[PDB]
């Protein structure tokens, strides 16, 4: 047990653990305290690795921007305790990825295999799927409107735009939405078997996700189109196909990045808006503050809780001696209540500007998904907001109890009809 342990056990286990996260009143005064008293120090708690906990706004853009010196590739740049990261290397060749996605590298290979896509995925770019958007998000609505007065806001409607927007993105028709829901809800979902057995699960049910991937892959390299799948398969570096391995991680990816975070946003845009009616008076009343209203659902939802980042030197952030091998975790909700960038914090409030929050991070692996994820709810919002006249919650939100990608899972609401 390390001896540079200085964060006192019960705040330790309350902001590494995943339970606390359930309870925004568990998580947040034990971030509060940390910035209040150590802003930046080590915890050390059975079962875990030692690690520095990233407290601070200020702190994670520093630590986010310097990818040569905070690495995503050396260990697990997610959370994991010991004997979930040990069972994770035991089926991934001793590695602590179980894909290649962006977010297991590091430049230079890092910047290649972003650098695929980032284009793509810039607002000029994707502002031409806003027809599609557009669609998309007014059938959401009508499956909300088609309920008299009341339902579960993220399992009758959230749950569904964003993953046929990433569908839309990937090029995945519209009828393999159970397969995707699958993916994103079932294989890489959070479960709040011997070893042998879950490992055989594993790498039968991945071969099955990236034998479908490999269609499209096939199917883009004779019939292009303007889809992600279709810029993936026909991408080359150094004269070669990227690898299906490279590939097929990416649009895992995609779909997971994309599915759960912005489902849980718009979930807590549903909070905020029934805990203050007026603000929702003012989204109707001024339709041009809806950006606004999306940054601050992402500022107060923040449902990516963390990733890691292991120091690839000795070295100095806050005045503390950051040690080569040593692990950082990044706390994104602690960034986004950082006092010293956001005045009263705790608040949900649409006309926050400027909000230069950390919900989608900072620096090198910044979200690649942010402009299409902004850009969806705020067409979401712009669809639905005209059709409610009030909406509030029926019971407590329930919010997934995880250190990694969490926030609202269900939000009971009721609501009348514009
Ligand atoms: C409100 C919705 C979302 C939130 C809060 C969110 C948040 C994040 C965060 C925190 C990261 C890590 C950033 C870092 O290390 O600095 C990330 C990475 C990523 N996100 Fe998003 N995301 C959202 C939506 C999406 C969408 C719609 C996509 C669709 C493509 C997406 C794709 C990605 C990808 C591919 C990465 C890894 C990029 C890399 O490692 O270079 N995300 N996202
Ligand atoms: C490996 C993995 C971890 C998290 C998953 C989740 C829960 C965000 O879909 C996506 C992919
Ligand atoms: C927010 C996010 C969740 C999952 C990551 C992974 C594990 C697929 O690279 C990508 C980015």
């Amino acid at each position: 047990m390390d001896a540079r342990a200085t964060i006192p056990e019960h705040i330790a286990r309350t902001v590494i653990l995943p339970q606390g996260y359930a309870d925004d009143e568990v998580i947040y005064p034990a971030f509060k305290w940390l910035r209040d008293e150590q802003p930046l120090a080590m915890a050390h708690i059975e079962g875990y690795d030692p690690m520095w906990i990233a407290t601070k706004h200020a702190d994670v853009m520093q630590i986010g921007k310097q990818p040569g010196l905070f690495s995503n590739a050396e260990g697990s740049e997610i959370l994991y305790d010991q004997n979930n990261e040990a069972f994770m290397r035991s089926i991934s060749g001793g590695c602590p990825h179980v894909i290649d996605s962006l977010t297991s590298m590091d430049p230079p290979t890092h910047t290649a295999y972003r650098g695929l896509t980032l284009n793509w995925f810039q607002p000029a770019s994707i502002r031409k799927l806003e027809e599609n958007i557009r669609r998309i998000a007014q059938a959401s609505v009508q499956r909300l409107l088609d309920f008299d007065g009341e339902c579960d806001f993220m399992t009758d409607c959230a749950l569904y735009y964003p993953l046929h927007v990433v569908m839309t993105a990937l090029g995945v028709p519209e009828d393999d939405e159970p397969l995707m829901l699958k993916l994103t809800q079932d294989f890489f979902g959070v479960h709040e078997q011997s070893a042998d057995e879950a490992a055989r699960r594993f790498h039968e049910t991945i071969a099955t996700f990236y034998d479908y991937f490999n269609g499209f892959t096939v199917d883009r390299r004779s019939c292009p189109k303007d889809d992600v799948m279709s810029l993936l398969a026909n991408s080359k570096l150094d004269g070669n196909y990227i690898d299906d391995k490279y590939i097929n991680a990416y649009y895992v990816a995609i779909a997971t990045a994309g599915h759960d975070t912005t489902s849980s946003s718009s979930g807590g845009a549903i909070i905020g808006l029934s805990r203050n009616p007026e603000q929702l008076a003012l989204a109707k009343s001024d339709p041009a503050l809806i950006p606004r209203l999306v940054d601050e659902a992402v500022r107060w939802t923040a449902p990516v809780k963390s990733f890691m980042r292991t120091a690839l030197a000795d070295t100095e952030v806050r005045g503390q001696n950051i040690k080569r091998g040593d692990r950082i975790m990044l706390s994104y909700p602690s960034a986004n209540r950082d006092e010293e960038v956001f005045s009263n914090p705790d608040e949900f409030d649409i006309t926050r500007f400027p909000n230069r929050h950390l919900g989608f991070g900072w620096g090198a692996h910044m979200c690649l998904g942010q402009h299409l994820a902004k850009l969806e709810m705020k067409i979401f919002f712009e669809e639905l907001l005209p059709k409610l006249k009030s909406v509030e919650l029926s019971g407590p939100p329930r919010l997934v109890a995880t250190n990694f990608v969490g926030g609202p899972k269900n939000v009971p609401i009721r609501f009348t009809k514009a």
